[PDB]
């Protein structure tokens, strides 16, 4: 870290977490910057194969959707992880408060979440915390799948096995995962985009949670949709939602369903 922070400005913080922090580093020559998370592997018993696993899962990443992993390197009780810089920031601050973003703009970002999220299910990775904060852009706005902290392989070769933390952010997660002991990793994610989409579409979240006693969960299994978010949400969108929020994982739409959907196939403006 001593002769790195000789030749590397470590200019500001970008972002807080659990583990720690991630510091925008600038070498004082080149001007290259670079992110650098940082964590504190005292903060949990746990946090040495909890960040090897999210080490050791960024080791397999490659693509052109997913925030690149450069290396990283242990100094003392203290975790440095090395990332491509994503200068266009979190997709959170694409999506205005209670308004959103507008539809094209939606739509291309949602195709690039699709991308990474289709690379990422065939190589056998499931996120599990897909989530605006976690989505990150570069300096053209592609998208980048971004904090690994809590995926997992839920495919080894050809063979699945089921899941079964209960992981990621409450408003994101989907049904099963209050509901079921195990179920299916790819269902899940599915989920977490439809929820993305929608704030990106409306600029807010549908719900503090999937649960039949959190009433705007009912509203939306009620159909009503002359309540908000999905009243500022147009049919061609909501007519997609409707397939990708479907309480029963089985019955829910896949990502090869998704890419038939007339919305998402929709030329807009
Ligand atoms: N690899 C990066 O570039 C990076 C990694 C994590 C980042 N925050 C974490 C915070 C917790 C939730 N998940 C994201 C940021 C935030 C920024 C940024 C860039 C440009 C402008 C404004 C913020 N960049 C990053």
């Amino acid at each position: 870290a001593v002769p790195f922070v000789e030749d590397w400005d470590l200019v500001q913080t970008l972002g807080e977490g659990a583990y720690g922090e991630v510091q925008l580093a600038v070498n004082r020559v080149t001007e290259e910057a670079v992110a650098v998370k940082i964590v504190d592997m005292k903060r949990a018993v746990d946090c040495p194969e909890n960040i090897k696993k999210e080490i050791c899962i960024n080791k397999m990443l490659n693509h052109e959707n997913v925030v690149k992993f450069y290396g990283h390197r242990r100094e003392g009780n203290i975790q440095y992880l090395f990332l491509e810089y994503c200068s266009g920031g979190e997709l959170f601050d694409r999506i205005e408060p209670d308004i959103g973003m507008p539809e094209p703009d939606a739509q291309r970002f949602f195709h690039q979440l699709m991308a990474g999220v289709v690379y990422l299910h065939g190589i056998g990775i499931t996120h599990r915390d897909i989530k605006p904060e976690n989505l990150l852009l570069d300096e053209r706005d592609n998208l980048k799948i971004s904090d690994f902290g809590l995926a997992t392989v839920f495919r080894y070769n050809n063979r699945e096995r089921l899941l079964n933390k209960m992981c990621g952010t409450l408003p994101y997660v989907a049904p099963e995962l209050l509901k079921r002991r195990e179920f299916h990793a790819e269902p899940v994610d599915v989920w977490s985009c439809g929820i993305v989409l929608t704030a990106m579409l409306a600029g807010e979240l549908p719900w503090d949670q999937p649960s039949d006693s959190c009433q705007e969960y009912s509203d939306w299994k009620e159909k009503k949709t002359y309540l908000n978010p999905w009243k500022k949400i147009d049919s061609a969108p909501l007519a997609l939602l409707h397939k990708i929020l479907v309480e029963n994982p089985s019955a829910r739409i896949t990502i090869p369903d998704i890419k038939k959907d007339r919305w998402y196939n929709k030329p807009l403006k």
